[PDB]
């Protein structure tokens, strides 16, 4: 029960798609907040609008510290509203881009948030897809929040072989985010997405000489081609790498 009457609209936050994200605040309360605008006859063009309603439905009922929450939903005669978590500091793309890439600590302290994120929603029965850190966001804190449309009950990069050739992507995905971030881009970056589906199902990459034993560790055993050989999240979280190296 909201209308966008209720809120004040600021800046832009992101430029998608199907529409932009504002800073937006409560009138009423003076929450600050952000709200994310989709047109009506854009969606329905393209045909999301199924895939749209089931993804705002389970968004809904998941609260966690490293997940960008929805608080809820709303729509007039053109557009439809979402109302989001406000992340004051970023994306984690920004941040790599200014850094070129973070150290260790960074690293396994964001594997460590990411794991835990992803640890409630396997004991919710939610699974996430593919992570790009263009949909990792950062709070207050600096703590990094999972803003994207990839649950369930592009690029190739972020894909695991078993869902490109046609459950464990959430595990290929670290060892890639894992990567990319001690790196500066992911392993298997190539100039032609043909050419990027053929690394990702040969597993073809290598390590510049700067990563560590206990990294080449964690991502060569993430980033198996057979899913029943990756590691379960209890085992990521316990990695000698990670506990040595996150906050
Ligand atoms: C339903 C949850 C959700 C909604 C929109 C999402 N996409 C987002 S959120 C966002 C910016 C933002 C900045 C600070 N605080 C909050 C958001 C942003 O730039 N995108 C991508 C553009 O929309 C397709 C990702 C997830």
């Amino acid at each position: 029960q909201w209308a966008l009457e209720d809120f004040e609209i600021g800046r832009p936050l992101g430029k998608g798609k199907f529409g932009n994200v504002y800073l937006a605040r409560e009138k009423q309360s003076k929450f600050i907040l952000a709200l994310k605008v989709l047109f009506k006859a854009q969606l329905e063009k393209a045909g999301v609008e199924h895939q749209l309603r089931r993804e705002v439905e389970i968004q809904s009922h998941l609260r966690h510290p490293n997940i960008l929450r929805l608080y809820g939903y709303f729509h007039d005669a053109t557009r439809v509203y979402l109302i989001l978590e406000y992340a004051p500091l970023g994306t984690v793309y920004r941040e790599l881009q200014k850094l070129s890439k973070f150290d260790e600590q960074r690293t396994a302290t964001y594997i460590t948030e990411l794991a835990n994120a992803l640890s409630y929603c396997h004991s919710k029965r939610v699974i996430h897809r593919d992570i790009k850190p263009e949909n990792l966001l950062l709070g207050s804190a600096g703590e990094l929040k999972i803003a994207d449309f990839g649950w369930s009950v592009g690029t190739l990069d972020y894909l695991p072989p078993e869902m490109i050739e046609g459950e464990k992507v959430d595990l290929w995905s670290l060892g890639v985010l894992c990567y990319e971030f001690l790196v500066g881009k992911p392993p298997f970056e190539a100039n032609t997405y043909q050419e990027t589906y053929k690394r990702i199902s040969r597993v073809e990459f290598t390590f510049p000489d700067f990563v560590t034993e206990g990294a080449r560790d964690l991502i060569s055993r993430l980033l198996k081609h057979n899913p029943s050989q990756r590691p379960m999240l209890r085992e990521v979280l316990e990695h000698p790498w990670i506990t040595a190296n996150s906050s």
